[PDB]
């Protein structure tokens, strides 16, 4: 902290001057920055010199262009890429750096904040209609999938606080498009993509996914804000089947079904996950509870994973009978079958965003 990035002319011990920490993450690290040329906050993001995270940031700034282009005051609530540029570091590691409008606390901090209580809701509609707005412009106005949709990844950058510190009408910046994909031609695809908490079903089956992934991660979100606490806390792909399969199972046709077989000779990526996939069925049904261990009759991990689906609630159990409108909502998206989750647009004319 205190040091520059960016070096030039005038400023040659860099353009931006390191103010403080903002994240952090395996892509690198988010700084608040002072523009010693427009004398602004801004927030630099720096890639570690990782190759991973630095090719992923170059589609990054290349989403984020196109994204401005047609956006400029993010009117629809994506965060506004103001710059880029790669700092060469005195060593000779060359970071790739993006430049940010000055950001604010993702959902995430603003959850932990209020000690992971359930956010109200007159706020939780307001997020979700300005979020909804960013991925209907990413979905319906770009064809981009986000993917990685989640509380650390909606921003308040700016927001009226009521006095502990309350928040007022946030505005949302939808942030990390690190891994978004343009899916104006290619309409399927199936590399695990998601952070495993707001991963879709049909990511882990292999079914292939498109922007409906997004809509699942969001109606995961959603409940999370309503309740405070993350919905889906299983990293086992059989056992995290069976918590959607818990959640859903008074909603009319929610079942886990399995992918088709692939021909034995196919090399496919979406083949090979298909093949994964399958071997958390037997029989054509999931494979739970009796798949956790099955090498012991008495199992301490199949108990365990007993008490955990016990413990996932019903969807309906979860809201208050006065919530039923955001109730009828999240059924709109948390569906197991992609092709059943509404489209953002739609979801933005539900009555939950007219009261
Ligand atoms: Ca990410």
């Amino acid at each position: 902290v205190g040091e520059g990035l960016g070096p030039t002319a005038d400023f040659p011990n860099g353009r931006y001057q390191i103010l403080a920490p903002l994240g952090s993450g395996t892509f690198g690290k988010v700084v608040s920055c002072w523009d010693r040329v427009t004398e602004q906050l801004v927030a630099v993001k720096v890639i570690r010199a990782v190759r991973k995270y630095a090719e992923a940031a170059r589609m990054e700034i290349d989403i984020l262009l196109e994204l401005g282009r047609k956006d400029p005051t993010s009117r629809f609530h994506c965060v506004r890429m103001l710059s880029y540029f790669t700092h060469v570091s005195q060593q000779g590691n060359a970071h790739v750096c993006l430049v940010f409008e000055h950001l604010g606390p993702s959902l995430f901090d603003v959850l932990m904040r209020n000690h992971f209580r359930p956010l109200p809701v007159p706020i939780l509609r307001a997020v979700a209609r300005q979020l909804l707005e960013a991925i209907t412009f990413l979905h319906e106005h770009n064809q981009i999938v986000h993917t990685d949709i989640k509380p650390e990844n909606v921003l308040i950058v700016k927001s009226d606080y009521t006095e502990e510190r309350t928040i007022v009408n946030p505005d949302v910046r939808l942030i990390d498009f690190g891994s978004a994909s343009r899916l104006d031609k290619v309409s399927v695809r199936h590399a695990i993509v998601s952070t495993r908490h707001y991963r879709a079903p049909e990511i882990i089956l292999g079914t292939g996914w498109s922007f409906a992934c997004d809509i699942w991660s969001f109606g995961a979100l959603l409940v999370e804000c309503y309740t405070g606490q993350t919905l889906f806390q299983s990293h086992d792909d059989l056992e995290h089947l069976q918590l959607m399969q818990k959640l859903l199972q008074h909603e009319n046709g929610e079942v886990i079904v399995p992918p088709p077989r692939p021909s034995p000779s196919s090399t496919s990526m979406g083949s090979q996950r298909r093949r994964e996939a399958l071997k958390l069925f037997r029989d054509g049904r999931l494979n739970w509870p009796e798949g956790i261990d099955e090498q012991s009759a008495n199992s301490l991990a199949r108990q365990k994973s007993i008490r955990r689906v016990a413990r996932m609630p019903e969807l309906h159990s979860i809201f208050r009978p006065e919530h039923a409108c955001l109730l009828h909502l999240i059924r709109c998206c948390l569906t197991i079958d992609p092709l059943k989750r509404w489209r953002p647009s739609e979801l933005l004319r539900h009555p939950f965003f007219m009261s």
